[PDB]
């Protein structure tokens, strides 16, 4: 029972809650109908949405509890402009009348919720994520934020469905907010900044932990395949390959053995920031296999589709990933070769999500028949001795049983993510 839910469908922004908020959209907003719909705000006057709430939805109360929820995708810092990134707080969503109400702000690597009462007393609570991780779960990635407010106790921030922070708000008096919610960058000094927003909802109660987790599961669209950024995985789109089990390597071509070998990610590191580079190694393109589901160019890949993994940066001609047919062994290297129909090898795959379905991981399956059946992962050249070069791109039957074992499956070597070049992640 959301009391406001923004959705973009049939080419228009609507309130899908049924409480009838009306929208006014500026001339410089980008929209799409992915899922419930997404939009992009840039740093200009015309890049704005105003949602006008009815008398029955607008918040004006000393005691009534309420929650808001949305997902955000905010770009990586510019390496040469970290001081302004860390120091500049800008609003992205606000509902303020005569200085009272609520607002969502970003300040670098922080997401901030602020409440201001009619006496100008204010309380803020923030979530901060690291800008020194080799690989970040949050930078330039879709993530979920749910903020719940108990007027007689705490404000709470939940990130990706789990409680991250709490702050006492009980000393605030009446919060008399605006009928209008403005989605708009305010006070953002960087002309190039933008933010992506999706799944904006308001609830007229304090959601509990169970409700927050359920909402996260629903909004994660667990049947859809996603890329590293949290966007739908697509055909005909160049992707670098990330292994969730071995995050510090990428795959390179080794011509002598028609092989994908591992090599260490390079990094950028100074006193303020650290990250490993993402746009490294073999560049893959997902292609629709013969007699699979009919698609248009750049369509979304589904778990039921049969696909090929082309590689466009080994030579001027396309290469593709091949599996040896009837290997009679538990593990074999994958073969990276020019396009061919040699019956010794086989190229029909599927991209699956067997567990951890709210994550952006996938598994890559070959299942021709029992003699050619396994999951893509990484094998060791030498097993009994720090060496980032000691591995190759393989297919193994070992993963088939492993993924049904009573274990944490988050960091298995058969977990992969696909990384397209994105405007919110620039590197050297």
């Amino acid at each position: 029972n959301a009391i406001l839910s923004l959705s973009y469908r049939g080419g228009r922004l609507i309130d899908s809650s049924g409480y009838g908020a009306t929208m006014n959209v500026g001339s410089d907003v980008i929209f799409n109908d992915i899922g419930n719909g997404q939009f992009k705000l840039n740093n200009s006057e015309n890049s704005n949405i105003t949602a006008h709430q009815s008398k029955f939805v607008v918040y004006d109360s000393m005691f009534d509890n309420f929650s808001i929820n949305f997902w955000v995708r905010t770009p990586k810092y510019n390496n040469n402009d970290i001081q302004t990134y860390l120091q500049n707080e800008y609003t992205i969503i606000s509902c303020i009348k005569n200085d009272s109400g609520w607002k969502v702000s970003i300040k670098g690597n922080r997401i901030i919720w602020t409440l201001i009462d009619v006496n100008a007393k204010s309380k803020s609570i923030f979530f901060e994520y690291s800008i020194k991780d080799n690989i970040s779960d949050y930078i330039n990635k879709w993530f979920s934020i749910t903020i719940t407010n108990d007027r007689l106790g705490n404000a709470n921030i939940y990130i990706n469905g789990s409680l991250k922070k709490s702050e006492k708000i009980l000393n605030l008096d009446r919060i008399n907010s605006s009928n209008d919610i403005d989605f708009k960058l305010i006070n953002c000094t960087d002309t190039t900044k933008f933010v992506w927003i999706k799944d904006f909802n308001i609830f007229g109660r304090e959601l509990n932990a169970t409700e927050v987790s359920s909402l996260y599961w629903i909004q994660s669209s667990t049947n859809t395949l996603k890329d590293f950024w949290g966007n739908p995985l697509r055909y005909d789109t160049q992707y670098y390959l990330f292994n969730q089990g071995m995050q510090n390597i990428y795959i390179k071509y080794f011509s002598k053995a028609s092989m994908g070998e591992t090599a260490p990610r390079t990094n950028f590191n100074n006193a303020a920031i650290n990250y490993q580079n993402l746009y490294l190694g073999l560049r893959f393109i997902i292609k629709k296999a013969s007699n699979s589901r009919n698609i248009n160019n750049d369509n979304i890949v589904r778990e039921g589709d049969y696909i090929y993994l082309n590689i466009d940066n080994i030579s001027d001609e396309s290469y593709r990933v091949y599996v040896l047919v009837n290997s009679k062994e538990i593990q074999t290297q994958l073969f990276l070769a020019p396009i061919n129909d040699d019956p010794t090898f086989y190229d029909v795959l599927q991209i699956k999500k067997y567990y951890e379905k709210t994550t952006y991981n996938c598994q890559i399956l070959c299942e021709k028949d029992t003699k050619t059946f396994g999951l893509f992962g990484i094998g060791k050249f030498v097993k009994d001795y720090w060496d980032t070069y000691d591995n190759y791109f393989c297919i193994s039957q070992w993963y088939l049983r492993r993924i049904s074992e009573n274990i944490n499956k988050l960091r298995l070597g058969c977990n992969w993510q696909f990384i397209p070049v994105d405007e919110g992640w620039t590197e050297l």
